[PDB]
């Protein structure tokens, strides 16, 4: 339990499921955190949060996000993963659609906001940058360089400095100088993850995308303390979750659990995805799962396998009703 | 010849576009090929091909499927055979827009499927042919080997249907049959039957797409001619719309036996199971003699749905085999 927090999110019915009659087969409590899906009898199921498909993107960044972009401006290291089937909201909790936020801008733009608020408004001394990758197929594509060939890819190296470390060499990071840039650099990475899909067949519902947010931090106070700190935040859009079935998401699963029940060996490196992220993950660090799920009967089986991901990464205890 | 396999690609749908996906499929009509490209990362030589009786593009309307799959084998019924045409495929790929379509007047709304063109062309060649004739229609679904009526007005509750061995035929106790008095008439036996068959997915939790749908059409004809060869005929047609190809292993094992009935046919080897599946035995009837049976094939243009696609053509070519050619 304690750092690692598991939530879903449930969508509203699409156009398409209202023109098939589809049958809403998903109950959200929000309040007593549980989902439950009509097989009919039902399954329960029972998470650290559930929303409902009348949540909007704020309610989620300030109740998911906040508590941990807190954590990595204290100098430490976060992940907040979406998962679950293509079309359910992955993308859109992580980077939503077009001064105050668009109610419709999701995680990335508002963690990319706030950091520069709070970090100017206390005076701290602090620069932000930014690095895009995907994983497709257990192979590094950086969507960042302006430069690379399409079919070139990253190789990733030990930390010598680090046990848990890891190093991409040739990996791309931008500076942001502020709270706007983060769109055009969104941008930038769009028409490479289109050119890779084009050219490679890497299509973007089937990778992993890793979006991952490094701060420097100075912080002075006289009669204080002069604190030096680097925290890192790595937002995950993961590969739609009807792949299983690819691997990596069964490993990343695989490490949440044994996160979340602390059994000896988490293994991390058997998968690029969980080696990447291996720095994150573990020893006091918010780690955060949004699941996102539809509603409809069309989408069922897909909805069920996602509960069943989210409840076996931790599992709770349906409590008496 | 009287077994025919067709493919329809419909067009791209919200999904697929809001996903990214990428056109991988591509249809020849001429050629009666379909190509999909079957590519890994960095792979863009991989092409699997296949051929088929017909293939339609996703541009393909309502009424171009009609001329070409139907009007045989309505010529087929209308001298007293026994005739099915199925619609196979994934979900959402326009199985039911096939055979339904979407709804008023007399020429067919361009976005009618089947069922309606149907109706309407037996009212219309009968009544211009001083033919003496009737019309009654069935429709029921099988969901879990289990026979559930569409049409009966009162057994408003679960209540299946029992079925009984006629002495290739079989009996279904207590079908309704709708006489149809007119053309027009056939929507609203439709809707009769859309919403029982939703009332049926929202208590029994049977999903339409988890569901085979049956629509059966007898008609009874009797054609005079002085000097002519007084003539009296029963045409049946059957149009049935299959659960989706993507207590499953009942969906599987139905669709399973349905393909072996259609290779056993093609091949002419004798002993076609029709009785593994309820499914089978229920058209055994249609399935028997030498007359046209047709399937099409639906399909997604869309990367995202590549397996499935892959899946449903294998079927059809498993269905009857028919060699790629040269040039
Ligand atoms: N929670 C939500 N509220 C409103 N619209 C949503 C929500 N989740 C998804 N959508 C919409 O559903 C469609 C699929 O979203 P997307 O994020 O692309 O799915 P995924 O990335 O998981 O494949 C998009 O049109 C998106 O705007
Ligand atoms: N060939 C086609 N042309 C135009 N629209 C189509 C076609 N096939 C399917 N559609 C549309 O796609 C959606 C799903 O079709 P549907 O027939 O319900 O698929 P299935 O019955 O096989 O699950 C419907 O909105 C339908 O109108
Ligand atoms: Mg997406
Ligand atoms: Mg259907």
């Amino acid at each position: 339990g304690k750092n690692i927090q598991v939530v879903v999110r449930c969508r509203p019915f699409n156009l398409a499921e209202r023109k098939a009659s589809a049958h809403s087969i998903v109950e959200c409590d929000p309040v007593r955190k549980e989902v439950s899906v009509r097989t009919g009898s039902r399954k329960t199921y029972t998470f650290d949060m559930v929303f409902g498909a009348s949540t909007k993107q704020i309610d989620v960044y300030r109740s998911v996000v906040c508590p941990i972009l807190d954590e990595v401006i204290m100098g430490y290291n976060c992940t907040i993963f979406a998962y679950g089937q293509t079309g359910t909201g992955k993308t859109f909790t992580m980077e939503g659609e077009r001064w105050e936020e668009v109610p419709l801008a999701g995680i990335i733009p508002r963690t990319l906001h706030q950091i520069f608020e709070k970090l100017t408004d206390n005076g701290t001394e602090f620069s932000v940058k930014v690095s895009l990758l995907e994983i497709y197929n257990e192979e590094l594509f950086d969507l960042l360089n302006p430069s690379s060939d399409v079919s070139e890819r990253l190789q990733m190296f030990d930390d010598p400095r680090n046990k848990r470390g890891v190093i991409i060499k040739g990996l791309e990071e931008i500076t942001v100088h502020n709270k706007d840039e983060v769109y055009q650099i969104l941008e930038k990475g769009a028409a490479k993850r289109t050119t890779a899909a084009t050219l490679m067949n890497a299509y973007s519902s089937r990778s992993h995308s890793v979006f991952s947010v490094t701060i420097h931090m100075k912080e002075t106070t006289i009669d204080g303390e002069e604190l030096v700190k680097i925290g890192k935040l790595n937002l995950v859009d993961l590969a739609g979750s009807e792949n299983i079935g690819n691997q990596s998401l069964l490993t990343l699963g695989r490490v949440i659990t044994a996160l979340v029940e602390r059994t000896p060996h988490v293994p991390y490196r058997e998968s690029k995805l969980t080696r990447i992220l291996q720095d994150s993950l573990g020893g006091r660090t918010r780690t955060s799962i949004i699941a996102t799920i539809s509603p409809a009967s069309l989408n069922l089986e897909e909805t069920l396998s996602t509960l069943e991901y989210a409840h076996r990464a931790k599992n709770i205890l349906n409590k008496p009703e």
